[PDB]
């Protein structure tokens, strides 16, 4: 029960995006300086992290969505094994594929997943700074317009 037009007709939704690093002034790529990108309502050909963002962004409103490296292009993963002595675990039982914890000297405790375990040594998955990092995909919905196959 609404007195509005028949929204059944397809439209050209223009958007613009810029992929920058967090904190750093450098830029990786941009289309904003080049020219905008039109698509039809429903054709989310963009990255999956931005697909869940574009539905929440309104017309004329800037939005900034930080995405992980494994959630954009996946070139350099953050999953590496580390050999740890069972001396660190003498009072706490272990298994393949459990969430384990590790108290650092920095008065903190990281969380990780065990890949293999024996009575001699244990092999735990951790991250490393040689991997990728988080990036800021900024974008805006420029807006949708009706278009025709003539002009």
């Amino acid at each position: 029960m609404q007195n509005h037009d028949l929204e059944s007709i397809k439209q050209a939704a223009l958007i613009e995006y810029e992929v920058r690093e967090q904190g750093s002034s450098i830029v990786l790529d941009s289309n904003i300086s080049k020219e905008p990108l039109e698509f039809i309502i429903g054709t989310n050909q963009i990255i999956a992290g931005l697909e869940k963002a574009v539905l929440k962004a309104q017309i004329g409103e800037w939005e900034e969505v930080v995405i992980a490296p494994e959630e954009a292009y996946g070139v350099y993963e953050s999953s590496y094994l580390q050999e740890v002595p069972r001396d660190q675990f003498e009072g706490i039982e272990l298994e393949k594929g459990m969430s384990v914890f590790g108290q650092t000297e920095d008065n903190q405790t990281i969380q990780a997943i065990i890949k293999d375990f024996s009575a001699t040594h244990v092999m735990v998955d951790y991250n490393h700074p040689l991997a990728g990092k988080t990036l800021a995909f900024r974008f805006k919905v420029l807006g949708f317009r009706e278009v025709s196959e003539e002009e």
